């Protein structure tokens, strides 16, 4: 009988279903399309529930949620352009692996193109960067309950990695009191209610076999080069390097304290590229790998074998080499592929890699960025974590600073896109509890500017440094026209960030020099809020400086 | 030879197309996959250049640029999330029509898919909402140039509205000095380069026929419905209406003056929908109508014939009632099919809204969002243009306040988002150069919070009034459950706007009551900047007033 009580049935199953697959986080933003799952969620003891007022953000919140927690996080949102803003946050789970479930309200079938308000075409509407796209029927009692939760648990069971779009139309009426109508329906999933499983347990495992020629190839003079992975795997990476006597070269989303450090510097220098000429294998483990240096040595290097271990699909060599894909956990392939001791072959380059980290050491004082990511292990939070930004700060702290084996570091560095990092960081930091440093570009903190609200509500410390250098000084980075710059790349904003923390009430700083900022940080980490610290900065003097460095370190 | 070079050949017959379509405007984010793009935009002197950080804004910018000024207006972003961010003001184009002509750069296909930083796939990432989607090749020479231009060609001379996706991909070096490269193959053009039209010429007119049987029709009882339109269409439908002694229920989108105003109020009353049920045919022009009682009354009523004209295609009535949906400019439609001077039929719907006016009238006084609403005609800039948000504002004015006929108002109720308010304003004001009046409530304020700095930058005064309720109180008008409804519906975030405005170097008032509001208007409208007026009201007492005033004038 009642519409608006069987809507809140069939989205009482979905909401149920997600808690047989680890969904606890679930980001809501408002709308009345959206009640019944809402309302679902809201009743559902299960939850922990985050509300957000901008969708892209809201995306993006869940996406450090589930970065840090390694679980699959659930979003729902209104119909409509609310749908759309969630785009950002899906392409890059696609690209590095969170599982985002979202939930997206819709209007029925009959209201449809026929210039209803806030209706739209939602089916198919993110095309192939969800891994999974569900898009359901118009709840009816002629549809069982078991083969709603069996859809979820198809989608949810099979989800190696990356977002699922959940469509779900819901009919008016949308509110009332409940009555029974639909129960006798849930009712026929009997004694799963009371469960702990899935309804339907569908979980095949994607997992490359072990490479039995393994014990040949190790035998070789290899080199490791370790991207983006875990805290632990990075410790365990550098161990098992260090053990064949391979040069690791760590990039800053590694964790592995990057033993040869500096290696956007020298990988710059012939005599290091050189040696690494006699590499007859490279065994990378994890991806995005961040430095141009690195990337083009990975571009014109020719290895008889070039092997890729990571935990997401698909090819991850963007220089094509032949060679093997390898789809597995990192911690589980290195105890497949163990090191045996044995004499380490490159001579050069740990001495070209200490030079060149004292020469950046020589130039650590001047009170500028790129000063800043190379201190930065200086301001690390203790038991804490490092968010990092795109654009320079990360190429600056993968350049000139040698971050701490194991210390966990987070990023957006699948797109790598500038549009949600104030929100992604509030998301790791609610995810692990743990004291937080997060560090953006001024562009960056302006892209995401409302997110400021969220990081009203953290559970430890968030120190948040946003590097004002007037603009994308990325493109001062880059061989961009003289003539266009300006105008048409840097775009400077001529802002200070002071107004925008006091908004939101956040405690916020503008050190001027290194005690000053040390004070700050002493300042920032002593209660469980976001502090803003604006460093202010002269625009082009990072990129020079790595400029410099680049050509210093070339001429060793 | 140069690819860089060659590839900026490739864009410049792109965007030299454009020019002969009647693009004048271009909106810039920045990047440097988009760098073919952006230098030969840039070097283009036919358009205007805007540009912004926030491409979401960006899109919204466009598509205010494109809503007043009637003519296609091109967007230019880098590869990457920065494309997925264009997709609200895509939606909404596609919606209500305005031509955005979407110019995404994309890496080239030898860079897809193999874990490259910031490359996605984006052919068909906006799915069925671009109208015309074009997935350019790799540039090659071995393409002619003509080839280039014609498919360019057909998108714009075949587009009646709505967006085009043209994906643009590049290959590096995307730098370097241009030297010839490519100059014989754009040569193979001629002096088309000289021309002011395009290489092919292919634009069909898409529109319905003369209703032959309209003789007849006129002399029925009949009603006119209008929806959203040209300021110049309302003049004229008011007299077409008035002409035909037909009732003209006019939306606060019509600008057709609302001879009956308070439709939202007196609609609600049984002898008003009596009234109505002798109606034979309802002629309906524009559409995408605010009220609940005007969709409840749309939704209810049987004439033999409904009749929907408008300048956009599709069934545009969300009831399905039998009749005719007729593709035609407005004023050309009226033009074709005349009204003849007869007899008015209705007596008693006069005599209602005449009543709900002073109704409304009557409680004027009290300093709040409803009697803000209806008194918001007494504050228009004279010469000027109204913006106004969604929510609970245009519900307020469509319910309570009567707009002069001629007076232009704009507004994005295509999807109705939230999301691009005072990006989409600050483009409706740069396109027609006039003073603005744009109003909006606090979500949407801070949904679209960094558009702000686009409002640094206006040729006439805009006003930007911020009422500030605290929440989304729309959801305190409808029946949302009073236990969930503060955390998962209003979501207030308790903040003010004094800190935004300062952020951003406008001036800002927070007016105690209407004598201060007053003054603030008269200081905003002396230079050509933007004012930011927030109106802090308690926060239900909006949606009470409007519920009972329906109360009220339901038992007239
Ligand atoms: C949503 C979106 N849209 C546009 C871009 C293009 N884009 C970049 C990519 O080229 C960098 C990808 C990367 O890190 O590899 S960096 C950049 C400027 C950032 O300025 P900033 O915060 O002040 O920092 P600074 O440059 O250090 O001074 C832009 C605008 C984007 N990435 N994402
Ligand atoms: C991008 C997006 N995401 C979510 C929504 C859902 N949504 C709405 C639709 O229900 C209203 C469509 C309409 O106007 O017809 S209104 C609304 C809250 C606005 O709060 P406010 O600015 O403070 O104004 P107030 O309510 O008057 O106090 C939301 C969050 C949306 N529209 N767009
Ligand atoms: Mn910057
Ligand atoms: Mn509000």
């Amino acid at each position: 009988m009642s519409v608006s009580a069987f809507n809140r049935r069939w989205a009482a199953v979905i909401l149920e279903a997600l808690t047989r697959h680890g969904v606890r986080h679930i980001c809501i933003a408002p709308g009345s399309r959206s009640t019944p799952l809402t309302l679902a969620a809201a009743e559902n003891s299960a939850f922990i529930h985050h509300t957000h007022f901008d969708e892209r953000g809201l995306g993006h919140l869940a996406l450090g949620l589930a970065k840090v927690s390694k679980q699959p996080v659930a979003v729902i949102v209104t119909s409509g352009t609310a749908v759309a803003n969630l785009y950002p946050a899906l392409i890059e789970a696609g690209l590095t692996g969170e599982k985002l479930i979202l939930l997206t309200a819709d209007r029925p079938p009959e209201l449809i193109d026929c210039g209803a308000n806030q209706a739209i075409r939602q089916p198919g509407m993110f095309a192939s960067h969800p891994t999974h796209s569900i898009s359901l029927p118009r709840p009816t009692q002629d549809i069982p309950a078991r083969w709603l939760v069996s859809t979820i648990d198809h989608a949810l069971g099979t989800l190696h990695a990356g977002g699922v779009h959940i469509n779900c139309p819901f009919a008016e009426p949308l509110y009332g009191e409940m009555d029974d109508t639909g129960l006798s329906w849930q009712q026929r999933l009997g004694d799963w209610w009371q469960d702990d499983k899935p309804w339907l347990r569908e979980a095949p495992r994607l997992e490359s076999e072990k490479q039995r020629d393994w014990f040949f190839w190790r035998q070789k003079r290899g080199v490791v080069v370790a991207g983006r992975m875990s805290a632990e795997e990075g410790k365990k990476v550098a161990l098992w390097a260090q053990t064949l006597g391979w040069p690791l070269i760590g990039d800053v989303l590694s964790q592995t304290g990057q033993p040869l450090p500096c290696a956007d510097l020298w990988l710059g220098n012939a005599k290091a590229t050189s040696e690494l000429q006699q590499a007859q294998i490279v065994v990378q483990l994890g991806s995005s790998l961040t430095g141009k240096r690195l990337l083009q040595w990975q571009a014109s290097c020719e290895p008889e074998e070039y092997w890729i271990v990571d935990d997401i699909e698909g090819r991850l060599d963007p220089a094509h080499h032949r060679g093997r894909r390898l789809i597995a956990n990192i911690a589980d392939w290195l105890e497949l592929h163990p090191a045996e001791k044995r004499q380490p072959w490159c001579v050069e380059i740990p001495r070209l890699a200490e030079q060149a980290m004292q020469a950046v050491i020589a130039r650590r004082d001047a009170f500028g960025e790129a000063q800043l990511a190379h201190r930065i292990c200086d301001y690390l939070p203790e038991q804490g974590q490092l968010f990092v930004g795109n654009s320079l700060v990360v190429r600056l702290i993968d350049a000139l600073s040698q971050l701490p084996a194991g210390y966990p570091v987070y990023s957006n560095r699948g797109a790598s896109g500038i549009d949600g990092l104030l929100s992604t960081a509030a998301g790791v930091q609610r995810a692990s509890g743990k004291p937080t440093l997060a560090i953006v570009g001024d562009l960056s903190a302006l892209y995401d500017l409302n997110a400021l609200a969220l990081l009203r509500q953290v559970s430890a410390p968030l120190v948040l440094i946003v590097v004002n250098n007037n603009g994308g000084q990325i493109f001062s980075l880059l061989p961009t026209p003289q003539s266009e710059r300006e105008r048409f790349y840097l775009m400077p904003q001529n802002v200070h960030f002071e107004h925008a923390a006091a908004m939101f009430e956040l405690k916020y700083h503008r050190p001027q020099n290194w005690q000053e900022l040390e004070t700050a940080f002493a300042d920032a980490w002593r209660t469980p809020t976001t502090t803003v610290i604006e460093m202010v900065v002269n625009d082009t003097d990072g990129a020079q400086t790595l400029q410099q460095l680049l050509a210093q370190v070339s001429h060793l």
